């Protein structure tokens, strides 16, 4: 779960390449797709730029066959040099193909060779079928390597195509077994176990999640003994870090070594190359700071996000004295190419200002928000809803006023995303602060 | 240890119009309850005489001469089962009992009272505001001090020995919310998918005594649901009850939790659970809701009810599908509308039953709406009556979430009312003393 490698489209990307390739005629079609990468704890390949192969450019087209022109293998490597980006052609199912020039023909290994010659860096191939799954081959040096365990589109629903697949294996439903198998080979981390945060962690580990990154600094005291799930008196007398504690209790609950406790705040090197390999990110920290790093980890390496935040405002009436004003929660799903945070506000630039340069809490206020920002996560996996996936971008409730509301991603404004897809680039998230010094 | 003196909202709304009429007069009044003698010493309000005011030779603002026939009418109604008798006087409680020939001091009705009926009596006064304090006889002399007195309407008051004038009620979620809790005893039936997060809320909240009732154990396939569980109480198929009661002592650094390892339905849960001043019932079976019920109504103590179903159907064209994801959590009062009144369970179900995945997220999305629910009713925070929020239904694939008014709810009579552990327990033979 810790070292597949994927594979990592945009839903953005992904429909206009599924258009693309499967137009109607049902005669292939050719694509072919740039990607930048992040190697870490594993190989993610980041989806940046599409190039889509014309169809009257191509000499042929058939239901089983393609042959286009090998200038559109220089405009990749046009795209991909600088940087030494990878390339990965793309074709209709059957997936046969050539690349033609004015003197020779090309076979799919000849021009894989080619790719290489031209770009010193992984390539790959990659087939898509009608219903837009994708199956994946990388080549090294050139050469044929190895299949991608995974690709996946993490859009409004999340699309996980694995190499291993069964032929006449259906879907599973949400909360079944087959629901903890693809859990099993996935990574999450949870930025933040705080009163939230170690209760999104607990389902995440008794949901079956096959790695779990663990992110903070601080530390079990007394005084958050009322809320941090896993947490002892004599974790508190002792100022236990909580990554430390709460990965022994993961340890303890899956008996496996499947915890990666980080003793860092996420505003770290450190923390971001951590979390660039997860594939779900669990924001979990009431900063700003904190929220808009989350926001720019999830652009930047392709990882949808789950934010979660309540609120207890207090007032003081002249008559009763203090009162509650309000019992507040918040829950937001960003995908990869969607709306931000930041297009949300949830953040700004002058928040998150005031904050560098410069309140009741209740277990159950954290678990009513913690439960439904995890059952966000299933609910787009494993659709099981009445409505579209989509409608539930936002969730705000009120335990006070008793109401609770929905706002769509097509409602959301979306500002230009310049990170989308850079990977690790430096500095570091375009934060100096994070750059290699 | 604590004890309690525990009214129902219905005869403590009775009490406090007589107590206070209007015309700034003492008034008079007799609670006969029955007591359960656990851990700790319940008196549950029975009865109320009360006495009325142009039967009194003298209501003065503070003072009250009130005859003594009521005294003997009062014995009269308890001696069969020794009934406590407690009297009842407005805020100042100046008073003293007539006959045609005699009159009796407060200490002197207070012996009276013990010749009568050999039993642990007392007497009780109450402000305008409805709060109230105690005091209970030993052999007809003064004892100890009643540490709490306790009505569980649609909010739930706790009027405390140790209460301070200038100190103010505590909000939601703030250390004076925690103190309350510090005193209580809860009760969790069942330390189930709901159960056990029902329980490590009610841990870290502050509780001062938790009781665990289950017979299940710790098993491979509920790793994925019971809080603190580990791999190694999987493989040693360890209590649920141990388990979390361990855990407990470990949190909180003391002993706080007692495991009874036993299904809710045997004499020694319902004689556990009685001693509760709250009950959370987390228990999946039409048997156990029914048990849960009648300690509430039994035993006069607020029981908060929850539950969650993942009905699924065969699609034609899709297969296996989801037909929803619900939840439903019950607030019960004691003489308020029951479980059985709202079709929670039935005589049928319970005799079909003793003749659908499941996950955490929604069983803690229920738990912590449970939990949340008593936090209202104790140190109330929303912009509505606590009673519009009796029931609780939300559907997770619908997205929408209703709420049932106590008003919508029509009640059939409550016989067992503050009758506690008469015996066969709970009206059930199968519990009684052979
Ligand atoms: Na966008
Ligand atoms: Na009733």
């Amino acid at each position: 779960a810790s070292s597949g490698n994927r594979l990592i489209l945009t839903q953005e990307l992904h429909t206009m390449l599924q258009k693309h390739l499967f137009p109607g005629d049902g005669k292939e079609a050719a694509a072919i797709l740039i990607c930048n990468r992040y190697e870490g704890g594993r190989l993610k390949l980041l989806a940046k730029e599409l190039i889509l192969v014309p169809y009257e450019e191509c000499k042929s087209r058939t239901s089983d066959f393609i042959a286009w022109p090998g200038n559109y293998l220089e405009k990749a490597i046009d795209v991909a040099e600088e940087k030494s980006m990878s390339i990965i052609l793309i074709h209709s199912h059957p997936g046969g193909f050539l690349v033609f020039s004015d003197t020779a023909d090309s076979s799919d290994m000849q021009t894989m060779q080619s790719l290489f010659q031209g770009v010193d860096a992984i390539h790959g191939s990659a087939i898509m079928i009608h219903s837009g799954e994708m199956r994946a081959r990388l080549y090294r040096e050139g050469k044929f390597a190895e299949n991608v365990e995974l690709v996946t589109v993490a859009g409004d629903d999340i699309h996980y195509w694995w190499d291993d697949k069964t032929e006449q294996q259906l879907k599973p439903i949400a909360f079944t077994s087959g629901m903890t198998d693809t859990f099993q080979k996935l990574t999450a981390a949870i930025i933040g176990v705080s009163g939230t945060g170690s209760i999104v962690a607990e389902q995440v580990a008794r949901l079956g999640f096959g790695e779990i990154l663990l992110i903070d600094h601080d530390h079990i005291e007394k005084k958050n003994l009322n809320r941090i799930l896993n947490s002892t008196l004599k974790d508190a007398l002792s100022h236990r870090p909580k990554v430390d504690m709460f990965a022994e209790a993961i340890r303890c609950i899956r008996g496996e070594d499947i915890s990666r406790p980080i003793n860092n705040t996420i505003f770290s090197r450190e923390a971001v190359l951590a979390a660039a390999n997860a594939d779900v990110l669990f924001c979990c920290v009431d900063t700003y700071l904190a929220r808009m790093i989350a926001d720019r980890i999830a652009s930047s390496f392709l990882i949808p996000l789950l934010d979660v935040g309540v609120k207890i405002p207090t007032h003081v009436d002249p008559d009763d004295g203090r009162k509650i004003t309000d019992v507040t929660g918040r829950i937001d799903y960003v995908k990869p190419g969607g709306s931000t945070l930041s297009d949300r506000l949830v953040y700004t630039p002058e928040l998150i200002y005031r904050e560098n340069l410069n309140a009741p809490s209740v277990i159950t206020l954290n678990m009513r928000a913690a439960s439904a920002c995890v059952s966000e996560f299933i609910a787009r996996c494993f659709p099981f809803r009445e409505y579209p996936n989509k409608r539930f971008t936002r969730t705000f409730f009120s335990l006070a006023g008793v109401e609770e509301d929905y706002i769509d991603e097509s409602s959301i404004t979306q500002a230009l995303n310049t990170r989308l897809a850079v990977g690790g680039e430096e500095p570091l998230l375009g934060l100096p602060e994070l750059g290699d010094k």
